[PDB]
């Protein structure tokens, strides 16, 4: 009896991809999810994760790598690894070099998230939906504290998200940017903030109890489908703002002790199927990088900028870079000095 133990992202997978896949290969898959790249590289870093494959982001996954946490992937098993689009593995190998280690999964970004109706009570018809201002700037904070401010739980993602609304590099390797201009700006919003977390803005968002939220463009457009389901009225939409915003590739990749690497394999090659990746972003809004699957991908997904980005919006868009021990040293301090308490 052939087994595969697979640890994604949470809300990540169309319902019934892995029993098509049971069904079709007669392996019997253990699946299990995370919300957090943070608690997926301190698994990685600990010892054995106890799956055959894991699915980092692209610029999480590249730390990683120097650690030999995995094994590369043998391109002569994954044939229809032409399906991927070039431009994407392209910006995937600055992450992971000629693509040794990483298969693309899904991508989006992270932005916006917002209840239309309660920002637009308190902020006017003119509400800056389109811009970090709506939540980066004290003043306009401070009027949605009322009605919920949830930051996600993601210390990498928002200090870069906020070095960049500051104008500075987003990647900045410069220690007092941090300490100074990152971390004051951070802890005037934080009495404004409810909580941190990296999955609860989407029901908080689709029920009504939050109104406000930096969250990952498909969690969010999630949240926007099960609210318009419920027919509760509550109307959530998803922004990626004027002044750019953070890209993530979020990969499979195989621990360099998996057991089950032929069913791994199998589950790879099932996942390049167009029309197999496609039938997830269906169901879960978010882009895939398979370049064949694209046409094939609902209109409403595939139409929608928030999710397939045009050229003018990717332009805008930045990456993370893997930031030196100091910086991440002062990082981390200064992220656990804004979520205190
Ligand atoms: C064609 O999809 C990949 C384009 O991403 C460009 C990055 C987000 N700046
Ligand atoms: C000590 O247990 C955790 C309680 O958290 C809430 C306070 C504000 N820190």
């Amino acid at each position: 009896q052939k087994t595969l133990h697979i640890y994604n992202w949470s809300d990540y997978i169309a319902p019934d991809t892995v029993a098509n896949f049971e069904k079709e290969t007669g392996i019997k898959v253990v699946y299990d999810v995370f919300d957090s790249n943070e608690v997926l590289e301190g698994k990685l870093m600990a010892g054995s994760t106890g799956f055959d494959l894991v699915v980092p982001s692209a610029s999480f996954l590249e730390r990683q790598l120097t650690a030999g946490v995995f094994q590369p992937l043998d391109k002569s098993k994954l044939p229809e690894w032409k399906n991927l689009d070039p431009e994407l593995l392209k910006l995937v190998a600055k992450h992971d070099p000629d693509n040794k280690f990483a298969m693309p999964y899904m991508w989006a970004t992270t932005g916006i998230g917002y209840n239309v109706d309660k920002v637009k009570a308190v902020l006017g018809e003119n509400a800056p939906v389109d811009s970090w201002d709506l939540i980066l700037k004290p003043e306009n904070l401070e009027k949605l504290k009322s009605c919920g401010v949830s930051f996600l739980d993601a210390p990498e993602e928002v200090f870069a998200t906020v070095l960049n609304y500051l104008g500075k590099d987003p990647n900045s390797t410069k220690a007092d940017d941090y300490t100074g201009p990152a971390t004051d700006l951070l802890l005037k919003l934080r009495p404004n903030i409810r909580y941190f977390h990296s999955s609860q803005y989407i029901n908080d968002l689709a029920n009504g109890d939050i109104c406000v939220a930096i969250g990952w463009a498909g969690k969010v457009w999630q949240a926007s489908n099960r609210a318009k389901e419920a027919k509760n009225g509550v109307n959530v939409s998803f922004s990626i703002p004027k002044e750019g915003a953070m890209a993530f590739f979020d990969v499979f990749a195989m621990p360099a002790d998996a057991k089950n690497k032929d069913e791994a394999y199998q589950f790879l090659n099932y996942l390049l199927r167009p029309d197999v990746v496609a039938h997830i972003s269906d169901h879960v809004f978010y882009a895939n990088a398979n370049k064949a699957a694209t046409p094939l991908v609902s209109a409403e997904v595939r139409e929608n900028p928030g999710i397939y980005p045009p050229a003018d919006v990717r332009a805008k868009l930045f990456t993370l870079k893997v930031q030196d021990p100091k910086i991440d040293r002062v990082r981390t301090r200064a992220w656990t000095k804004v979520k205190s308490g």
